[PDB]
């Protein structure tokens, strides 16, 4: 049983609480698209763990590689190079767009955004950073200063020079021109304001191609390109945070490939490490050279460690080889259609959006009003878990609660169907 | 050979440089106290990789546990609990001093300091952080704002409210009272200044028990206690960063046990993960409860992941069971004596300091002047590597270069001797 | 002659340049609505000096009072009270709206905004300040941090927590809803953004009722009220900066009386001192009491000095007694009509706006496009001076250049006509 | 009577309190070294009003000049030049040391420090400012951020990059080397710390030659010079704030002349305006030229106003002509000797320091301990006023309360004696 008195006792006496609420179960095993509680009940993992496991849990290949380096080459002085590191850096230079040539191999997504941000400040000689008002880049210093969906209160000033602009949100547009949502004009209008507040020290704009924690908000047609132009125009770098969207999740190896827009620095983590703590940034040779000339420093314990690098290389291999980017589009499409079928069935489903296997479903009280359905979302989530489907809902003011659905890229056609079915049931039950 | 053209070619084309210089070799394997290059030459690892591997490389136990969880329970939604996590948190509550009750399991040392710092700001309702002028707490936002040994220039303002005070340094004292180094008066004098600059928002003082990157500077007799009193007096938390000193490295499980001073929050990482990316903070039940009441948030991808937690539990087990804390004192002592013998032999060795297996050797041009020996240190380091002994030297203005010697707690009596011998040779050669 | 070689020589060798360009003449005298150069040519002062002299130059009454206190009671220890000070404070409590009860008598407009801002931060326990993107509150620290029309570049970070929102500008609207300029929705939309960037420390919003330096932009119908509600809703004070609009300039004693909106703190200066350096802030008894309980400090050399206080009391007297507030409406109206007649004559006159004797005329290349007329404005200004009419034009990006026309409240019907006539001539000449 | 019910009623209902406590009397007139209450009692003004009136109250010459410009040329558009302005700027270029060539004519001491600070940041391209831990530069933004004797709490963060170092204080030294107060080593030691906290953006050090509000602390032999060298070494400007020490108060026209050290920018106000609100900064032609090339902006309402400029020129004239700088030394010396006689009489007088007519007397409980005499100082001050001698005491932690004695440079031999006599009586009464 999940009721192990001692377990929960120790849990209550000795864990720091760091957000949300702990799920009432005891996870004892995980395999493929499932985790299993202490009774052995299999729970369908519709969020790939914490939005990371693109290959599912305990993938045999990963298991092998892990084993292999744990026993042969694990951790090293940060000045010592090895093959897994150079291979990975090389692979990444190779599968990212042209213009992205050099990599730095770290441990977390926030760390990767801090590294990119420090690099941008260094090469521009400037310090103001601009993000989206619904962004999430991490819990550490600079990543947090640029995170606007949460975490800003009660902890003192953010970093000097932090600004945000509204993200382009087609489901709930607030900037109109000639009776239509002119998200490109909204962008211009936002920048002029920024321009006016700036001390003349704009260093970068940082952005998620699809804002996940912020409500699966996908940047619309042409937006990214226009954004890149705003930056170039101001001598600012554009850093694209692809912690969740990278590595195939949205049905392209990297989301920025979809818009055909190449950022100055690209950050990776969640899906790169597929569960393990490996992250990275990739930038141009020119930017890297200038950073280096300026003494760029970002020296950590695990930067360039062989085992994690070895792991991420295996991740890319598998993804490539098993055409998991394409599986994302097919299963993605399979899942979207189901969701839309549900939506056909239940009025509370106000919107189905996202791309590939990063989909969101927005719960509303009224389609005409798009009135958020207060607690209905939480209910559905509770029912899902009872039904054996692990889900996650995010909620910001002005928005219905949004389910973030992101199964492993290794997910089966059956698993999807199972998932869709458990979900309609949870919805039927929640009403 | 280490000369693999392609290797270095790819290395040059695709790695971001992040500090220092890459060692000219290709590391292909590692085992116990050694790593091996591409020719198969065994290099004696006198810094435990990046000051982490207390159990040495590829420890069989770690190898087993790793394997075991990689295949059974790897990574989870951050709201899902499991045994390795609760066990570890519990173990830590148990082996740390009384008053430290709840843990938060993260990935890196900087991340662990950011978590502690955010917690302190939250519970005090304040934001000013004070560290040592020769500190190193990491490369991310807040950890970096509190890092004074390096990284401050070229990257814009640090965090609002960052201050430093001089660390107590008995080898190069600068605060005199009645013909003697009154480091306690220096402390008082520093705080009064701080007090005068403060906006009345002092939240914490953060400190390494022994400043490593800063030159192996050990806080002297009674200092820590007095420091803790300064904080209490100001309603500030005291955060002790034991990334390197924790887990037995200095010959006590935790360095703060040595002074018998319990900090408000304790941070762990390098030695906790013993090579893998696992970090943690531990605080009191009261502080944790208040943080929680105030909405403490620090939600990451890998917080509470089973595999890493599983790994750190095995680390503690081994350390405990093999009495590696005591091995640190014995080997530590064996090594100190050797160093002192060298010092007897070579005038350039100006000081031998540190504790347990975290020792430093300061190179000088003149013992009377304590004039730094310009390049001599770098030379010795170069000779060591030729001689097959991997070493590391740190250098700050006003100080001779310092070797940071920190072999695995699993190091043999022979390995030490080997090390001492290779070192005297390198010194003989460098002169 | 204005060509005094020595004068200009010394001028060139010994004056720091602090913005704009020095006018090529030597002012030797001033009287009523004119100043006179070294040839004795009378220049019609259409900006009341630096937008201050509501009573015109060298007003006999002011001259008397000045004389009187210079010789009897001039300057005092800031802890010594006297009649002119208590009378003035009292007068102000009396002529400002209900709810504004206590005054602090200072020297400059920036100083008065710094005092109001410090007070707001103190009583809210918070520090973030929000202003308009085209504001001007002064050159000192906090006043400057809240000034967005200029001065932000090249001088390092502004104050922590500085934000701006776009001002409501009916002549060049950029926020549309249902085919119309919905400036109230623009306001809401701006605040939500602010809300999202805030660290939860909003202390005040500071605002000019009519943005002068920013282009004579008058807050439209209902805007102020809605603004006040935004603040109340967030527990923020509303500080109204009436440096130029106060004391009758816009045809009400205070502009905020026009909207019937009472701010938490009101600041005064330019027109209060009518040329002399006297400024003030006025707040509620409750706010003042709380500030005092919290140790409010703003102790300066000239706070509470008798002579300046004596001067401002005489200013209010005269204004009251000579019904100069009403003269502002009549002459104001006389002047607006003329301007509009011009506008009837010249296509370049794109807009005539403002209120009372604070009017603006926007120069454009095209009424349909509202294309700014590049240099045309500067030309007209140059011609005016030749014609003996001192004028001033302000120019921000996205806007035609704007003449700021603000003659003394003591201005004659003839002086206005003269002014209108000189202006059409300058325009005819400039084309 | 001073008991005018109505006066105090209005006083209580309508004055904002801004520090300290209001003196219980009603000042109705002032003349020479005295002010007179409502009963007509003459109070001997031992602080020259708020440390400003070097010529005493209502000086006939000032009265004439004031009158003259009030009626002929008062206030102007900030782009219009006139004689009083160019003459004054010229005079100042002329009486300040070589290397100080161009002036900017403002209104307050804080404003003058903000102007100097903005200029320094602009020309260095940097933003960190360093002051003394017991400084007072004003209540506005940057001046306040650099003020450490008071005002820092309850009002949010100071300006980014604010630092302080301890001032050299020979009466209460805390930095010892070889049994002696090595204030030069203290300076070095302070800077190294600063260096370590800096983001590499040191723009200026700002300093009072004698810290007044901070306790009449006179920089000792050679200190200033060494300070200037610290700045030059770091590419920082040195700004000397001579608001109180300038214009003859310390027995040289400017205190920096005494050490023969020329700062990059010199600020003036209190004594320059001698009671009226006039302030100024003076810098080198080179610095000014570079500021201008960089768009230096500091455009205010009263910058370059004729009347105030006219007043300060008359002040300098009188000072020069009446050899008031020398009167300061003679009367200063007369007063110091008296003070020392008192000190001979009363043990509570722990120290008599300062220079010229800017003297301080530190009250202690014990000369051996230098134990502050708690409330004794306040008592003496209360007795002085009863005795008809207006005085002022300042008190910081770690220090006895200090009387700041600074009579008009126009003070008579008799007035001094009167003052000394009233003071010994107050002391006799207070015990
Ligand atoms: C005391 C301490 N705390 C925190 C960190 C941050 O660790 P991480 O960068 O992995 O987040 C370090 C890093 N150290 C260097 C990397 P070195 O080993 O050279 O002293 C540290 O020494
Ligand atoms: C886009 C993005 N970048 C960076 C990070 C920081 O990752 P980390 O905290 O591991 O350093 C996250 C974290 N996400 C949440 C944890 P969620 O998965 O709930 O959206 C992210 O979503
Ligand atoms: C050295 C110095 N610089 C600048 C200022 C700011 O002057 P202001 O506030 O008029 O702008 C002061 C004020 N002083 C007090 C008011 P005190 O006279 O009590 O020492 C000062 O002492
Ligand atoms: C609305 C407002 N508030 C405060 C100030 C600051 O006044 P000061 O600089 O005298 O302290 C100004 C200055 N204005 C310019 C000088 P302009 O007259 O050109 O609009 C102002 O317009
Ligand atoms: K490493
Ligand atoms: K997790
Ligand atoms: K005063
Ligand atoms: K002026
Ligand atoms: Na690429
Ligand atoms: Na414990
Ligand atoms: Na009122
Ligand atoms: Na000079």
């Amino acid at each position: 049983l999940n009721d192990d008195a001692t377990f929960w006792r120790n849990a209550r006496h000795h864990l720091v609480r760091y957000g949300g609420t702990f799920e009432p179960m005891i996870i004892e095993r995980a395999k493929g698209s499932f985790v299993y509680d202490a009774d052995g009940r299999a729970i369908l993992d519709f969020t790939s763990g914490q939005m990371s496991a693109v290959l599912g849990h305990c993938h045999p290949e990963i298991v092998s590689v892990i084993g292999e380096y744990a026993g042969k080459l694990d951790h090293l002085f940060s000045e010592m190079l090895s093959r897994p590191v150079v291979d990975l850096a090389t692979r990444l230079a190779n599968i990212t767009p042209p213009g992205l040539d050099r990599a730095l191999l770290l441990s977390t997504g926030a760390e990767s955004n801090e590294a990119a941000i420090r690099m941008a400040k260094l090469v521009t000689g400037k310090y103001e950073i601009v993000g989206f008002a619904q962004s999430w880049h991490g819990m550490t210093g600079a990543a947090a200063s640029a995170t606007y969906s949460a975490g800003r209160k009660g902890v003192g000033p953010a970093a000097v020079g932090s600004f945000a602009i509204p993200a382009p949100f087609t489901y709930r547009p607030r900037f109109e021109r000639n009776g239509a949502y002119d998200y490109l004009a909204e962008l211009d209008y936002a920048f002029d304001l920024i321009d006016r507040q700036s001390s003349g020290n704009l260093a970068a704009f940082i952005a998620e191609p699809i804002l996940s924690s912020g409500g699966i908000i996908e940047l619309p047609d042409g937006y990214m390109a226009a954004l890149k132009r705003k930056c170039e125009a101001r001598g600012m770098l554009l850093i694209l945070d692809e912690a969740q969207t990278g590595v195939g999740r949205t049905g392209t190896m990297f989301a920025c490939q979809r818009d055909g827009v190449t950022p100055d620095i690209l950050t990776l983590s969640k899906t790169l490490g597929a569960g393990l703590p490996l992250a990275a940034i990739v930038t141009s040779a020119a930017i890297e050279e200038r950073a280096h000339e300026l003494g760029y420093l970002f020296y950590t314990t695990h930067v360039s460690d062989p085992l994690p690098a070895a792991v991420g290389l295996r991740v890319l291999d598998v993804v490539q080889r098993d055409g998991l980017v394409a599986r994302a589009n097919v299963m993605g499409d399979r899942l979207r259609r189901g969701l839309l079928d549900l939506m056909e069935r239940f009025d509370c489903i106000g919107d189905v959006r996202g791309r590939g296997l990063l989909l969101g479903v927005e719960i509303v009280k009224d389609r005409r009003t798009k009135e958020p359905a207060d607690g209905l979302g939480a209910k559905i989530t509770r029912e899902c878990m009872n039904l054996g489907l692990s889900m996650n809902i995010v909620q910001l003011p002005g928005m219905g609660g949004v389910f973030r659905i992101a199964p492993p890229l290794t997910v089966s056609e059956d698993e999807i169907d199972l998932g869709l079915s458990l979900l309609g049931q949870a919805i039927e039950r929640a009403l």
